[PDB]
């Protein structure tokens, strides 16, 4: 039984497919295909959780303290004074460097000081000298490190520099270099140092192993153990967080890093991962806000818990330096662990602090068992990563607009060169790169220096690649004369400059071209080319030939992910490949516009949301010898680009016949896949998913300044409108339970009227407060009751602080549905119980704030409770009804739209839904009603129209099939009847 998973990580959305192959790979059923769609800062959240901490800290320092015969406002008062200020938020001891919580002491005249042994009290007071002060990371939970001996220290997370660092060692540990066979020999310590020491150079280097055998001195087949797990480095490695902290948008931040003082940036990187427990960071950071802003949450630091403390990763790190053992050996001679220790790995789903990231986690997880679950142990879970991309949504759109840019300047490039060299028709990347180079290098060749211009110059790449194609970054291509680029052939410049005796030519007389270079008109840009062309210039081996490993991901999550699912799979084969080989293997195989998605195709972004699960499936096809052919193609593409020539890159299917055999079976396969998806969307069984939530939302909020209450003379009385807006359910019990209160009415006005609220006796000559949005100089008197709390200084409005909605049938003749919304505020006393049975009292402002008609039919018990929903519910609709208005032009245009989704409550009797399988993104030149629609205000329908036709609340598991029943107690589909 071979079962191939298939997972597609977008932005916003994972497609997700399980496939069912036969022996030689022939898709013959698609079990499962589905689309999940998803839906201050965490350092001044840390800062205040442990300003609070502190703060309550410092007072248990004044209960000491009173208790201790001290006022907590002469050499009492002055004894107080110096014991709070001068040492209880100021941290001073801090001697031994201790995160120890309790502390020993370990150590006129006679009017200060002591005491005398006594008051050791106050010394272990001062804050308790922390201990503890922390509820939170890290100290609850951040697991102990499992090394014996070691048991006292947090396990690092893995942005730490050391982290880094050890991960670089260990796997330049493994590394072997073969001098005769079979002979290998681990690096020495000495090649261990150059190694690691070069590949910390410069962590912003996109390096081959090619480039380490340089380094090392070898030829690159003389260099082994690049492929051993400790998954293997398919490419050299490199810090990432330091990368990371000199690519980042916050300027000042990377201009700190930049001059920062190593054991500064290990310290730095801690604060803005988990501890806000530095002086000098946040002195560092307060500095250029907006910065500080939201742009510190858009700081993506490098995921995951390391196995060790920092202690064991810095003495396993040292140790590997030093000797030739690798991490297996290292570990059991530094802390005497057997032959079978190993660390645990983390859960797919383990928090990693990023929301979108841990979201994707938690779907992944969820898949992946109940794929097993259901049909046992897949042979291989195949990932698709995004790009840049899975940051957050923030960043994409960032991306995005950056790359709008970017096509913009290519297109300039492009104009410019029409307008200047009379070009007609195709300007290919070859003539912009020739006159980049050729501007740059002031038309003079780069290897003799003699004058070129854009007749007689070529361009050259610096290193050839073995096998098909060649590396076509801009770093590794030239100007050169017809002269030079004809002697040099095909040979790396570093080796051709040696033998080929013509007058300067030479790797140094090469570089001091390459450090005359100025930009033409981003000097940042401009030095990293500089530094990419140097270093080729002196290369004297080829690039490495493609390989199946080509297409995988080099990001930091794609690795963390690849572990996790190793880790709980591990019978399985897993791969993570990067978001471009969905895209070329649907172009090999030309199955878009084979798949009967909605949509003119039309591509550009494609409308319907179930394309996920295409990609999905056709990343669960993908095979190595089909990501190698794939690759190639794109590298003999970009070739015949920088060329200009006839592209015959397409012909391509392998330089063998196995190649060449295995890419046609695999082109059959993609079209029989086509045929199952397009089977599948015929019975509707390709999925479109979404959570919802069930929990209640917690806290963050505030940041609200409170609305003015208006006072009314109880005396004069009041209408039932303004009654309802009672500021508190208290003040609304007393003015409904008066004698005279009449349901139209309300309160007449009255001299001799008492009430009672929370004890307090409010007569007639009392003014009683209620919400209003309107003017103290206006009237309220037939305002209606809306969501509202009283607050410090007046109230704040709940709008959308709602919960679920109660669907209730008012029985009569002419039966009538409604919908109660229950506020968040109106469950906080009933937490812990069942949200959608917990009373919800007429004095509510949740009842309040429901249509009259429902409230009376509740209070004379005339309303059946059918169900609730919540927002992000599914909802199935008969739409045959509706022809009229937005909704029936819509239809037109996206006619038996039938799913929909619950997005929010417009009215207190209408909800608004938007459709489920349709992105916003897809639409082309919108009809204004499906606009309406689609992106802006969604369908607004009510309630009682909406549910004469019977609608169904669809709830789905984790596969994406509807429940019907559960017993687990999981919400289950109904039909609202
Ligand atoms: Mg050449
Ligand atoms: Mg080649
Ligand atoms: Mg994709
Ligand atoms: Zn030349």
């Amino acid at each position: 039984h071979h079962l191939r998973v298939g997972i597609d990580v977008g932005t916003h959305s994972v497609g997700l497919a399980t496939l069912r192959v036969d022996d030689h790979g022939t898709p013959i059923e698609l079990l499962s295909a589905l689309s999940h769609i998803h839906d201050l800062s965490g350092i001044a959240r840390r800062a205040r959780r442990l300003l609070h901490h502190r703060r309550t800290q410092l007072q248990q320092l004044d209960e000491v303290l009173r208790d201790l015969g001290f006022p907590i406002p002469s050499m009492a008062v002055r004894h107080i004074a110096r014991h709070r200020g001068w040492r209880n938020p100021y941290s001073k001891v801090e001697s031994l460097l201790s995160p120890a919580e309790e502390s020993p002491f370990m150590k006129r005249k006679i009017c200060a000081r002591q005491g005398v042994s006594p008051d050791v009290c106050k010394q272990l007071l001062r804050a308790v000298f922390k201990a503890d002060s922390p509820r939170g990371s890290a100290v609850s939970r951040v697991a102990p490190d499992p090394l014996p001996g070691q048991g006292s220290f947090r396990r690092a997370p893995k942005c730490d520099p050391e982290f880094q660092r050890f991960r670089i060692i260990s796997i330049v540990a493994n590394l072997r270099i073969s001098e005769t066979k079979g002979e290998n020999r681990p690096l020495t310590a000495d090649e261990r140092r150059h190694v690691v020491t070069f590949l910390t150079e410069d962590s912003q280097a996109d390096l081959t192993w090619v480039d380490v055998a340089e380094k090392l001195g070898v030829h690159r087949r003389d260099l082994r153990g690049t492929a051993v797990h400790t998954r293997s480095a398919a490419r050299p490695p490199i810090d990432a967080t330091d990368r990371i902290m000199r690519q980042t948008k916050i300027s000042s931040l990377k201009t700190w890093w930049e001059e920062a003082d190593s054991e500064q940036r290990g310290a730095m990187i801690r604060y803005l991962y988990e501890d806000p427990t530095d002086s000098e960071c946040a002195e560092i950071i307060a500095e250029l806000p907006e910065e500080d802003q939201a742009k510190l949450d858009s700081l993506h630091l490098p995921a995951g818990r390391a196995a060790y403390s920092r202690e064991s990763l810095t003495a396993l790190s040292d140790h590997m330096l030093a000797t030739t053992d690798d991490l297996h050996e290292a570990r059991k001679r530094l802390f005497g662990v057997d032959d079978s220790w190993a660390p645990p790995a983390e859960a797919i789903n383990a928090p990693v602090g990023n929301p979108s990231v841990d979201r994707t986690l938690k779907i992944v997880g969820r898949y992946l068992s109940a794929v097993e679950s259901m049909w046992g142990t897949p042979e291989v879970i195949h990932v698709e990563h995004v790009r840049d991309g899975f940051t957050s949504e923030r960043m994409a759109d960032e991306r995005d607009k950056a790359n709008r840019r970017r096509y913009n300047d290519n297109q300039e490039a492009m104009k410019k060169i029409q307008r200047d060299y009379g070009k007609e028709g195709y300007i290919s990347r070859g003539d912009i790169v020739r006159l980049d180079a050729l501007e740059l290098q002031g038309c003079a060749c780069l290897y003799c220096g003699t004058t070129i211009g854009y007749h007689t110059c070529q361009l050259d790449h610096i290193v050839p690649q073995a096998g098909p194609g060649s590396n076509n970054r801009r770093g590794n291509l030239v100007a050169v004369c017809e002269r030079c680029n004809r002697s040099k052939s095909n040979t790396p410049f570093a080796v051709w400059a040696q033998k080929c005796g013509i007058p300067h030519v030479g790797v140094k007389e090469a570089i001091g071209r390459v450090r005359g270079w100025r930009k033409q008109t981003s000097s940042e840009d401009l030095t990293r080319l500089k530094k990419e062309v140097i270093a080729r210039l002196r290369r004297t081996q080829e690039d490495p030939e493609i390989d199946e490993r080509s297409m995988e991901s080099v990001a930091w999550m794609a690795n963390e992910l690849h572990h996790r699912i190793a880790a709980a799979y591990p019978e399985t084969t897993v791969m993570v490949y990067r978001g471009s080989i969905t895209a070329a293997a649907r172009k090999a195989a030309g199955i878009d516009s084979r798949i009967n998605l909605i949509g003119e195709k039309g591509r550009k972004d494609r409308i319907d949301r179930r394309h996920h699960a295409v990609d999905a499936s056709v990343v669960a096809l993908m095979e190595a010898s089909v990501a190698k052919t794939l690759a190639e193609r794109s590298s003999l593409r970009g070739e015949q680009r920088l060329t200009g020539k006839e592209q015959t890159w397409k012909q391509y299917t392998g330089s063998t016949v196995g190649a060449r055999e295995h890419f046609e079976m695999w082109r059959g396969h993609m079209l029989h896949l086509t045929e199952l998806f397009n089977e599948r969307l015929a019975e509707d069984k390709v999925y479109v998913t979404q959570n919802i939530r069930l929990r209640l939302s917690d806290g963050n909020a505030h940041t609200v300044n409170p609305s003015k209450l208006v006072s009314h003379r109880l005396g004069d009385g009041l209408t039932v409108q303004q009654i309802d807006r009672a500021c508190t359910p208290a003040l609304w019990c007393a003015l409904t339970r008066e004698k005279d209160f009449d349901e139209k009415n309300g309160l007449p006005a009255r001299e001799d009227r008492a009430i009672r609220v929370h004890g307090h006796e409010i007569k007639s000559s009392d003014y009683i407060q209620v919400f209003s949005k309107r003017k103290k100089t206006d009237s309220d008197r037939d305002e209606t009751p809306f969501g509202a709390i009283a607050v410090r200084g007046g109230f704040v409005e709940i709008g959308p602080s709602i919960h679920h909605a109660r669907i209730y049938r008012v029985e009569g003749k002419k039966p009538v549905y409604a919908m109660l919304r229950v506020f968040t505020h109106d469950l906080l006393s009933q937490r812990h119980g069942d949200l959608f049975s917990a009373v919800i009292p007429p004095q509510s402002i949740s009842m309040r704030c429901a249509e009259p008609k429902l409230r009376k039919a509740i209070t004379t018990g005339n309303a059946t409770y059918l169900g609730w929903v919540v927002v992000g519910d599914e909802l199935e609709i008969n739409v045959d009804s509706f022809t009229k208005y937005a909704i029936g032009r819509f239809l037109e245009d996206f006619p038996n739209t039938t799913r929909w989704r619950i997005c929010g409550y417009d009215t207190n009797s209408k909800l608004t839904l938007k459709p489920i399988v349709l992105a916003a993104e897809g639409l082309e030149n919108p009809s204004s009603a499906v606009n309406e629609i689609v992106e802006l205000k969604g369908w607004r329908v009510a309630i009682n129209v909406l549910t004469k036709v019977h609608p169904t609340v669809v709830r789905r598991d984790a596969l994406g099939r509807p429940r019907y029943s559960s017993r687990s107690n999981l919400p289950t589909s109904w039909t609202i009847e």
